[PDB]
């Protein structure tokens, strides 16, 4: 059973504007460069977001984490069952990754997953932000949460919650012009309102944009100004009507978005699925 | 399994008096009109009570919610085994209710029920009270709770319990006259000591009367004093001996009576089944 | 300096009537007789009530307490140069009082009072009421309160204040009628809102009522409805605009009323004078 | 599934001095007389305790309380098929008892023993102790314990085991002279360090001992006091290993004995079976 | 100002029997021999109690603490200038004590007295008792209480009130015999209720006993049984009706008692003074 | 299901010396001799740790806890389905270790293992430490930890997580040198992160160390200080990277090493499966 969202891989042009990017204005920890690529950290974790040169310019690979090798084999079975063609990662991907175990797969649409167990903490190298920032929000909530553009969500839907497990926290149905709307469907897979999101948004991307969650409001605002001061913010500060979270968005150097919020709500065992007709109680104007 | 009791819609004489009395006297907050009706709002949801113009003057239809799809599965598969005529309500029916999905049928006295599934929530419009009210209490316990009057008490109990799934809290033997002795029953579907009392009362209606929770004590005195300007006070300030809630009854302009309290205990895992003589501990003198 | 009310005590014309009312209505523990009179208890102390018989039928004697003999000592000198014939009360009335040094005196109005320090505690007699009642708030804040009716307002003000050290807390400008409005002063000694209020309302009594305050809304729901069965309910249920005590009023057998509360708010140094137009939030409908 | 000791009943010689040790030395209130007996509370509910006038001078009866009419079904049918001769009590016995429904049988030594659910509550006659005590400990734990002499430790305790359900705390090997050693077993069915003890004593009485927890040490050490002036104390203040509890034995008038106590531990899911040798850690010096 | 009781020094005719008694009845701490005696701790101070040989079998002497060299100025003036012959104590007693200043005298019936700043810590050597007991409680308020007989309470009194600076807390009406009742004085100099006790008993010591909290009521139990078995025990367990200290009392091997208690309530700055007619609430019964 | 590490035993060539080295220097208390041994005391059970005068200085034996007579019989058939020699320990091993029952057998390296239930509790000889200690952590968590050095760590991961149950928390890939580098694996069993260890490395004793968990930071310090007055000290304080316990090592007469922690992190349900590649975050430096 997923447990959490454990890291991401992205594939970029580059490579030196990111670095920048995600330590000078989001306050990421430099991790070294490996064949793994350029490694940054939030956490005791060795690793959490990897940063590789590459064209696409997007999402390469993420990582679903679960708690151990029994774990991983029953996952393993369950795409089995459902046909999907699932590869045992070989020792040469396991230390790369930094994990102990990890098999690899694709999503119906051509998005690499990986789903390992036990990866590398670092606690005797403590965690130093690149910026002031006075903490990310993991645990067992995990990296955050990422939205998914596909062609199909009923497709990617029964994938995502029949083979991988995921559960509905709610749906959002987003206006886009007056012909066209759109239903986001937010997932979760631990208290985290939504690891992932998924809605049939028309973007070069595979990804709308990932989110990270710090500490405290200051965070927040402190960061928001680093990049303001570079013309990067895609959204004012506001709130969302189903996590409640407190958050801004920007753009990256591959023009995939982040959002950078906080003070979410988290889901329980008294949760019921509901729908929304607007994303923001208040702020999120957009400036793009 | 039916998490609470989720929405009330009434069918009445006079809609004027009833948005009136709901707004002035008892704080609701008035949501506008569609094909469902006024609509009233108490928190987040876009609406909990509706009133439409009507002959009966009475409850129309009550909705108890599920927490998803499958639960909405479970439940229309637990009614058809039971024998009871459900059907599937359209997309029509669906979007004027401004649910997700839902069933519906009726209890063995036709009784109109609607079980559904994804309500909409509407944060982006903030609560405001029509009185001065601190906040009604709603969450995980729903809406609150209303007394369904009946010819045969087992039969119905059958029916709610069996088919429904809603458990036994306690029961109070009123004494109404010498020779009367009428048990009334007192059921729940989550911590709400009870969604749903049964009795066979003498009365014209479907229901004896409907119950609102606030935040505080004051916001009962105050509203019992707006009641009271008019006149509509059936019961005066107590306290009950099986929820411990403390409230005031009232007429509505439909006859069927309104209670509005503050403070019950809940239900929990070491409840257990007992039996009172009295409805109240002290007060709720009848003024009728 | 005066810390608080510690003692009253009652002449009436029918002591038995008292002294059901205040252990069977009110939750009082009978002390037993001396030549102090019918003795009450509401705490650890001796007595905080005494019930003589007398042909006034009202408030008898009032008793503030000092801290030690160095304040006895104090507030003698300043009734002294205040120009108020003190008395030290001598061996007998103090072993009567159970006191261990007072001195007597009047207010200006023929009200006798009195002052005294060293009151006997009774721990080895655990206290047990007359009816059921969870506890009587006393401590720091004293017995309770009483409102002495004066001819002369100012008079009284000029008394209470430079005199005797009472700290104004609030004034109600009581509307008596379209030509009639009074102003009642509530002053403080301590934390409880008020130890005393002044009025010049045209009653034939020394004081219109005295207070006491419970540690629980059940113990004045119950008490109400005991009083009620007798018929001497004065106000209903109701909460004060400046103290916000939630009580009711009764009448005892000799006609002064008597105000059973809870929940008042207290008195600190962030405080700050106040007028209110009206004495009751909610409530406190006469039915006299 | 038993969820506690719920009311016990007494058959006795000499029912004024029941009453009057029950009501002044103990603390409980007299509930009045019925054919039950006469009636004695600790609680809210009508009775825990029932003393009638007979010739054993012991504990006629206990009855264990289920959650519900399914409880009670499941032990009727545990007892069938363990081959008790179990009797589904009559509405006679039932609104003797003031319970909703009861079985009735006995256990391998002839105790009459009742399994009921549905108990009557008596929230509007609020308790009000017949002495000084701040209040009894009951709630889920029930009614408190009693220790079963039995012939046989080991049939006593397959039946309370196997068949009741209660579960092992742990076993105090006492010392009752030089070539005597006697096990004691404590049985739990709730949180309650045991709600059953059973040991085989050469004792002419059913049971060694009843208990009742109080809230305070002052409860437990004013009783104490009011006890040992008549000459009744056994064992003075002292406090148990297993349960923790600091308490004091005393005779009633049966020659049965009382324990009486306070601030006992409870078991939990992290609770291990452990044995002692002695049944105090200090105190409980027998004064017998 | 005299902050608390230091330490006291004891002269007895069986020293090895005081060891024994101190250390595995009491459980102190054994903190060496040196010229100021056998040297006893119950917390971080080097010492609290010194055992000298000596034919009195009585306390020896008593030490007052002041905060710093300031205070023991005032207080050497506040002696001085009320006639009492004062006599810095020279650098060789100061060292013998342990402190870094003080006066020595005596009281007005012969009681030698010191008055001292800058004890010695040894918080390098944690306290490890002599007898498991939790803890002993001291800190701001001192080593414990002992009271003081003496031929003239009132000439104790202005001393210890008007000289010393102590302040009174209440005062308790000892009834020994039909035609003798003494007034025992408590007296406070910070929250502990009451440093010093005065009365006037007819007995051969300058002290009736000296007391010492512990931190749990397991402590005062398991010393209870250790005292006990040696036939030591003079009253049994109780408490007190002004502290609320729960304890009992003990013969020491100088006939002195000691008072082992724990749990006593403190004196605040709303503290008033009051009177009782017994000491105890409840047990406390003599075993003399 | 085992529910902790309760006891071990220990075969030593100098039992003097590990007397003195447990109670002066780690601060265990010492409780008496039996055919079981020199017995040692940490809580409440009779004796925690045995040692035996032997030749092997070493680990003699370990017994796990299971909570009833239920769980051990599951034990043994567990045991016995797997292959196991298991041994019923007749009345003559279970009086010796104060058990009610017991099973023997030895995992596959020739550890003699004990599985056991119902140890004896010793509350009315309350634990007094030798050397000051504010009090050892046990309860839910049992006696602490040891690492089982073996020849074959996956022969050894099998059998104690297959066969005794034991859960993998995390794994430390130790660095011995440039061309070694063993895994460590943490087991649990309960809340405490580990009660068991395995790693191959090459000692001559069954096991490196033992580890006592102590209530305060100071109590580490000062044994720290003890031990190093005898220059016993193994490892300086520092804090492990997995449990974040902080810690020091010494070396028992056995040479075994002790470990002797505060502090640490325990396990919970959101717990998974990490990998280190370091032992310590700070401290540990190695004085060997
Ligand atoms: O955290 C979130 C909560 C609710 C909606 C969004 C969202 C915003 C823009 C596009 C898609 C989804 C989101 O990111
Ligand atoms: O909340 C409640 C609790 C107990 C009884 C009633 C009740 C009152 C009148 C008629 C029927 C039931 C109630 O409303
Ligand atoms: O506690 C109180 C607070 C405010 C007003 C009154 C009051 C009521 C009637 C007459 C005079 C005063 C009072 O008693
Ligand atoms: O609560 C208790 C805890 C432990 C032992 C006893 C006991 C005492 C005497 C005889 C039998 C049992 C007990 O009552
Ligand atoms: O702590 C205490 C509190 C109250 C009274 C005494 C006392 C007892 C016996 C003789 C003198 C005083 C006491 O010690
Ligand atoms: O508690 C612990 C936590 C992590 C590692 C060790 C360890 C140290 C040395 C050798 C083997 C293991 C340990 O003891
Ligand atoms: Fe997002
Ligand atoms: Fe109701
Ligand atoms: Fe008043
Ligand atoms: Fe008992
Ligand atoms: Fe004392
Ligand atoms: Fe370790």
């Amino acid at each position: 059973s997923i447990r959490s969202l454990g890291y991401m891989g992205f594939a970029v042009s580059d490579v030196a504007a990111w670095r920048s990017f995600l330590t000078q204005k989001l306050g990421l920890m430099e991790a070294g460069t490996t064949d793994n690529g350029d490694l940054f950290r939030i956490d005791s974790r060795a690793w959490r977001i990897a940063v590789q040169q590459g064209e696409v310019d997007d999402l390469a690979f993420a990582g679903y984490e679960v708690a151990d090798a029994a774990g991983l084999a029953q996952m393993a079975d369950k795409l089995k069952q459902a046909g999907i063609a699932v590869t045992t990662g070989d020792a040469s991907l396991a230390r790369r990754r930094g994990v102990t175990g990890l098999i690899t797969f694709a999503d119906p649409f051509g998005l690499p997953l990986e789903i390992y167990y036990g990866a590398s903490e670092v606690f005797e190298k403590p965690f130093l932000p690149g910026a002031a920032v006075s903490g990310f929000l993991t645990g067992e909530q995990g990296l955050g949460h990422f939205v998914r553009c596909v062609p199909d969500s009923d497709k990617a839907l029964a994938f995502y919650t029949d083979v991988l497990g995921f559960q509905l926290s709610d749906v959002i149905d987003m206006k886009m012009g007056p012909d066209v709307t759109v239903p986001a469907y937010f997932l979760h897979c631990n208290e985290r309102h939504h690891t992932l999101a998924i809605a049939a948004f028309p973007l070069p991307k595979r990804i709308h944009h990932f989110m990270l969650e710090v500490a405290s409001l200051d965070d927040v605002g402190f960061a928001f100004d680093r990049v303001d001061a570079d013309g990067l913010i895609t959204s004012t500060l506001g709130r969302h009507t189903n996590d409640h979270m407190v958050s801004f968005y920007a753009s990256t150097p591959s023009g995939v978005e982040v959002e950078y919020g906080w003070s979410a709500r988290t889901v329980d065992r008294s949760w019921v699925v509901v729908r929304h007709d607007s994303p923001s109680m208040w702020g999120h104007k957009s400036v793009r």
